[PDB]
RNA sequence: GUGCUGCUGUCUCCCAGACGGGAGGCAGAACUGCACCUUCCAUCAGAGAACCUCAC
DNA sequence: GAGGTTCTCTGATGGAAGCATATCGT
DNA sequence: ACGATATG
């Protein structure tokens, strides 16, 4: 599998050929779609351009394959079902029929074609015999045969060259059973298939490419639909079983007595017919089209289509896709992604590209073009450059630190045995991420952290990034984004002013008290003037929103560009922003929606495309400039061990994102540069020092300071900081101090520790001497870790391991002394 | 190329109706900034909305 | 925050993808 | 040596 990046360059004046060989593309490609399902000859559901489902039965196969040539489709029945399984990749990996699903188009489409006829590379036997008979003694073929089949043949094999007859008896002996079907078909003189428009065999490799690779993709998709039902079946069926009597033929009356409405085994039971039946055992087969579903004509250098020279001038490519009417050339339109391209023919089929994606350095990225693809968007051509490119060397000193680092004590893993420098990330949305930076051998001055070991090390770097750019802009995106909000759930009320009449109790002071202020609108009690007034008010909003989006847009176009950061904190403001005016601009247009009245299939069908579209769009910009700003935090400081935060485990990056595409997408970026990272746990990074290694207060007014404590004198230190140590000492030390363990209480206040993870039994270890350990009570309210020769949470503090009542009031005891403190008196640590 | 990403003027369909909101098209003006592997497909779950029912 | 209702859109979590060599024959 | 197949 090489490394693969992508983009679009687009095409204007497409000649008349060109288009007549995309649309014969897709039709070929939609009759090889059809064909290969009917030699299946098992009947399918096919989605029509509507969202209409057909039951294509077996007379429509059996019409259809009559028209294809076979005359008598039902007599050759087996044989067609496994040369369509074979093209489609049924058949075992090992010594597969068509290792390429294209390469069945010779002996299916041609009509003199020598395919299936050929021992020229058949694996190890005419390749071995060839070299042996040239510079070998006729011994060491021994050793290589043997070593292969652990028969008498194989002496007169290699006792002459006799390559025409070794051929022959491969052709008889090895007979992959989906070449053989072939063959059979082709001599009753019905598997020539009768494609209906005439293309050459470059352009029908093309085609069934495509077609075979989405047959393949629907007959997993179906396959895995299929075998789900059944497991599901079986557990259902063995559920019935059971315990449960026959008396389950109640519940049936009562479910239809219920839904006509509308006892634990009862109602599960129920679960089991409900989902079982509902789900569906078979997927849908959507055919390509030109429009509807486009598939890439592919132009390969090899056989797998026209073949294509890819040529630069200026700052746009040239491509001539070498057609058989004739050559045909277009001209492209300048990409700022291949900016400044140079092109050059290899020596492997394939085009050397250099370009320039950026704008503030003019690196030059490097790739290789081996296929180019053709699709159309609105009436409008492109052309897929799917290119290759080598990813940055990793040194195999960083496998053996990555290797050393994520191991729990109890492994023996090998040190690295050099320099290497870590990482350590935190992830915020105001925050957008911190960063603490440390270097193995190299302890000088800052905040040094145990090493597993090793010596210590101090982090000479340390940074805040993101962050809030212009501190108005962000305010208002928090003003107007909370008014949104409020006034969805006002208007939810509004209508029941008029729909009904004085509303209930409970809404009372939470339209009062809470929503009123929200949407600072004044309250009129005349129904018929609440439309007006609540009319000018999402004007209003719109009237300021659409300021902010323009303010945030002239961050790129005014002289304060040079400021503009990477990545703000108004990227994930605005996406809320976003969010909430959607709900509310939904809201007010079904203000109309009054007594019992539904959405209907029909109705409006391009509601708020343009927000939808900015959300999508704004999400996709912000993540990829949020991974262009680690990994060039990464690059610059000459790291190459990231340590981040396991964010599987608002004001959250979560809402915005799955908690698991966030990370993927930075660690495939890095692993690009050359860069391995590890995702370490975030437990309490947030709530312990990184310098005293105990527990602290996270202020709650203000979300960036930390208060602990050190030699009796209370200190503060950025907690974003404090956290992206804390996640980068866990991986240094390999997760040796832990902060919490769970506890179960069998009697007398002996609370056993319940072992669950690998890190919990390393660490009694290092303390107690036992992979158990039990925890006995003291007299101030403490406990301590006994350890047991052959659930509660607990904390630990100083060598006690508190619980969580008196862990809470331990911190609420620090929060006292900070309040009276002040912040004046709490001295800093970074700087 | 696709986005971040809008402004002015003018024009057409739609939902409310005389408060307002949502799709789009051409026309210029302003701006030389940041980033960018993406195509296709099938299942099964969520978000919020909104109508019928609750006092949390 | 109780509890099916009917629809769009993600969103989940998968699936298939984005070419090599080999020789004959002129 | 390049083209026309063919198949790892």
């Amino acid at each position: 599998m090489p490394s693969y990046k992508s983009s679009r360059v687009l095409v204007r004046d497409v000649p008349e050929e060109l288009v007549d060989h995309y649309e014969r593309s897709h039709r070929v490609a939609a009759f090889f779609m059809r064909l290969l399902l009917a030699m299946r000859r098992e009947p399918y559901s096919l989605r029509m351009r509507d969202g209409t489902e057909r039951e294509v039965d077996l007379d429509e196969t059996d019409d259809f394959l009559r028209s294809a040539g076979c005359e008598e489709p039902d007599a050759v029945s087996d044989d067609l079902r496994s040369f369509a399984l074979a093209v489609l990749h049924q058949d075992n990996p090992k010594k597969r029929a068509f290792l390429e699903s294209e390469n069945c188009v010779s002996i299916l489409c041609l009509e003199k074609s020598a395919s299936g006829t050929r021992y020229y590379k058949r694996p190890g036997y005419q390749l071995l015999k060839k070299a042996i008979e040239e510079e070998w003694g006729w011994d060491k073929f021994e050793a290589s045969l043997l070593d292969e089949r652990t028969m008498e043949d194989w002496r007169r094999f290699f006792a002459a060259r006799d390559p025409d007859d070794l051929g022959r008896e491969l052709l008889k002996t090895d007979t992959r059973e989906g070449m053989a079907a072939a063959l059979r078909l082709r001599e009753r003189g019905v598997f020539p298939v009768s494609v209906p428009e005439h293309l050459d065999l470059d352009s029908l490799k093309a085609a069934m490419a495509s077609a075979a690779e989405r047959l393949k993709s629907w007959l997993a998709c179906n396959q895995r639909a299929v075998d789900e039902k059944s497991e599901l079946r079986k557990r259902f069926e063995e559920a019935l079983d059971g315990v449960d009597p026959e008396k389950y033929a109640l519940f049936e009356k009562f479910a239809a007595e219920l839904q006509q409405a509308d006892f634990r085994e009862l109602g599960f039971v129920y679960l089991a017919e409900r989902k079982w039946e509902r789900r569906r055992g078979g997927a849908a087969v959507t055919l390509c089209d030109a429009d509807d579903s486009p598939i890439k004509v592919r132009f390969g250098l090899t056989g797998r289509g026209r073949k294509f020279v890819l040529s630069a001038a200026g700052s746009r490519f040239l491509i001539t896709v070498k057609l058989p009417c004739g050559d045909v050339g277009l001209t492209a339109v300048p990409s700022r992604y291949f900016w400044n391209p140079s092109v050059g023919r290899t020596t492997s089929n394939s085009f050397r590209i250099e370009f320039t994606k950026r704008t503030t350095e003019n690196r030059r990225y490097v790739g290789e073009v081996k296929e180019i693809g053709l699709v159309r968007q609105r009436g409008r051509y492109y052309f897929f450059i799917d290119y290759n490119f080598d990813p940055e060397e990793v040194s195999d000193e960083t496998k053996v630190g990555r290797a050393f680092f994520r191991a729990p004590l109890n492994e023996s893993r090998p040190k690295p045995k050099d320099k290497l420098t870590v990482m350590g990330i935190d992830l915020g949305i105001n925050p957008a991420f911190a960063f603490a930076v440390c270097t193995l051998g190299e302890c000088q001055d800052g905040i040094r952290s145990p090493v597993a070991k090793m010596e210590d090390v101090s982090f000479d770097s340390t940074g805040l990034r993101g962050g809030i750019g212009s501190q108005k802009l962000h305010r208002e995106m928090h003003n107007l984004s909370d008014r949104c909000f409020y006034g969805a759930r006002y208007i939810r009320l509004s209508k029941k002013l008029r729909d009904r009449g004085a509303l209930n109790d409970i809404e009372a002071r939470l339209l009062e008290e809470k929503y009123i202020p929200g949407f600072r609108i004044v309250h009129i009690e005349d129904a018929d003037e609440r439309r007006r007034t609540v009319g000018r008010t999402v004007k209003e909003i719109k009237q300021e929103y659409k300021r902010i989006r323009h303010q945030f847009y002239l961050r790129y176009h005014t002289s304060k560009r040079d400021r503009t950061e990477l990545i703000s904190a108004e990227y994930f403001r605005m996406l809320f922003l976003v969010k909430n005016l959607r709900n509310l601009l939904k809201s007010w247009n079904r203000y109309h929606w009054t007594t019992g009245d539904r959405e209907r299939r029909g109705g409006n069908p391009d509601e708020l495309k343009s927000y939808v579209r900015y959300y999508n769009n704004l999400r996709m910009d912000t993540l990829k400039k949020l991974t262009c700003a680690i990994v060039r935090t990464a690059k610059e400081h000459g790291a190459t061990l990231v340590a981040m935060e396991n964010i599987q485990r608002e004001n959250s990056l979560l809402s915005l994102w799955a908690p698991g595409m966030v990370l993927e997408r930075v660690e495939q970026e890095l692993k690009n540069e050359g860069i391995l990272a590890w995702e370490v746990d975030p437990r309490h990074t947030s709530q312990t020092s990184c310098i005293t290694d105990e527990f602290g207060y996270r202020s709650l007014v203000a979300k960036d300071t930390f208060y602990f404590e050190q030699d009796r004198k209370i200190h503060r230190i950025d907690a974003d900081v404090n956290a992206a140590i804390n996640i980068a000492r866990r991986f240094l030390t390999r997760y040796r101090s832990l902060t919490q363990l769970w506890a179960s209480l069998l009697d007398d206040g002996r609370y056993l520790v319940n072992v669950t993870r690998q890190h919990e039994r390393a660490y009694l270890e290092l303390q107690t001497g036992a992979p158990a350990a039990t925890l006995n009570p003291t007299a101030e309210a403490s406990y301590e870790l006994v350890g047991l020769s052959p659930r509660e949470p607990f904390y630990r503090h100083e060598g006690v391991w508190l619980t969580r009542e008196k862990h809470r009031e331990q911190v609420h005891e620090l929060r006292n002394q900070v309040l009276a403190l002040g912040n004046a008196k709490i001295p800093e640590i970074r700087t």
